[PDB]
């Protein structure tokens, strides 16, 4: 599977930058864009050969940790330290299935109870999404966290909290050229903050906005979806056109009409 | 005022692109564009002094005449046929005004007591727009029986024709990507027709078009608007988007909001 690799030590907004797009570049293969917007592969019929990316990750450290993108949703699956293999709960067989074609190679292969979503990550982490800091320096700290979880180094809520922060600064920043550009942020002037409610809503609503825009009306929506602005205020989205600039990436929700 | 000019001598439709390119280019600042289709000036707060363009035609029996356009519409307002002048009935005191700053030099002005819109146009001439045919030659020969009215020349009903081919491969073309388009076919084959449904429902919902979209809620029309393919059936037109590539001008009906 095609392997991108991003280091945190001495990272810059341009090598964050050239990351996150070769990531976006793997992850679709340029066959079907909607309104300017490239939708990821369909699950059905893709084969395994084709259904991952790797991410490896090495920090300042000297440590190093591989994420597994699936790549009909830029999810990460599970992850490989060392000589052990992570894999969140599949939901499903097929997904069950799929995930046997990863790290192959490792000798330790442990598949966790729980699942990768946010409510599960923030409960096992005793912490919300508003809450937990995004910056170079969380990403640093989190491959160590992760790397150290296969030596018996790391705690259960910390191994979340550092998920929580891999998912939002990959992922998420995959998907929405918005939130890429939050991130780039934080790394020009060395910050490191929580989200703020426009991040989160963005998060929380990719699936239906991937479907609001896949089955509009000439690129408007029948009914409109509420997002936030950054100082917490609703704002209604209507047409298709002011997410261009925002949302790089759709999950294939359905077929695109003549 | 501005000149541009244009002759059905020998035309190609590169020669005609370009012509109607001009006009589109006089017709409008630039200073407003609204989804990426411009719109015309708006008449409050407009100078005299750009207020108009003149188009001056000319064909194979060297014979010119020239109409006097309204810049917020694109609307033929009169032409000049060597010393006499015919103006549309003016349809309030501004532009009753406006037009006294054409044609000063003409030694003959005279107004119509009939306004220049279709269904006035259409009655006069004994024949609706589905049945008056368009191309160069109908072109050519509008330039004449326009210049012949000036000396007793030409009938009522041809007068009221010639006009009707004038606006649709003028300011019809002008304002519509799409009907341009008609045109450079008919040209290129030397063919000469009458205008399908589809070119007429345009001509009719301009106004309608240009309101739907400058009152859209991010591109996205409150009530659907119906046109009709060129094979008669109805389409219906729920963003602006389907429309960038059909509607190049907008008449003015409001302030951009922020
Ligand atoms: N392990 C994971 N990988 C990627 N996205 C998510 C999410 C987010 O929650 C929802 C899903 O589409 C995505 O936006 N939860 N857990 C994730
Ligand atoms: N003399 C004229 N000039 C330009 N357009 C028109 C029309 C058309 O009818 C309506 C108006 O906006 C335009 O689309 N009628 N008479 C015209």
């Amino acid at each position: 599977y095609p392997i991108i690799n991003f280091t945190t030590a001495g990272a810059t907004v341009q090598s964050y930058t050239n990351f996150i797009r070769a990531v976006r570049g793997r992850l679709t293969t340029g066959a079907d864009v909607r309104h300017e917007i490239p939708v990821l592969p369909n699950r059905v019929g893709l084969p395994i050969n084709q259904r991952f990316i790797l991410v490896e990750l090495s920090n300042h450290a000297e440590l190093s940790v591989t994420l597994a993108l699936d790549v009909t949703n830029a999810y990460v699956v599970g992850y490989r330290a060392g000589n052990s293999a992570y894999f969140f709960h599949p939901d499903n067989q097929e997904d069950a299935e799929a995930i046997t074609h990863l790290f192959t190679d490792v000798q330790n292969r442990y598949t966790f109870a729980f699942g990768g979503n946010y409510d599960r990550l923030e409960q096992l982490a005793g912490n919300l999404r508003e809450n937990i800091e995004l910056g170079n320096g969380p990403l640093e700290e989190a491959i160590s966290a992760l790397y150290y979880y296969s030596t018996g180094g790391t705690q259960l809520p910390t191994l979340a909290r550092s998920f929580i922060i891999c998912i939002q600064m990959i992922s998420e920043a995959a998907r929405f050229q918005y939130i890429e550009g939050e991130m780039r942020t934080r790394i020009r002037y060395n910050r490191r903050s929580a989200p703020d409610p426009s991040v989160i809503t963005l998060e929380n609503s990719w699936g239906r906005l991937s479907t609001a825009i896949q089955e509009s009306n000439q690129g408007a929506f029948a009914s409109p979806i509420q997002l936030q602005r950054r100082n917490g205020s609703k704002f209604s989205v209507y047409d298709v056109s002011i997410l261009i600039p925002i949302i790089a990436l759709m999950v294939y929700r359905c077929a695109p009409p003549p």
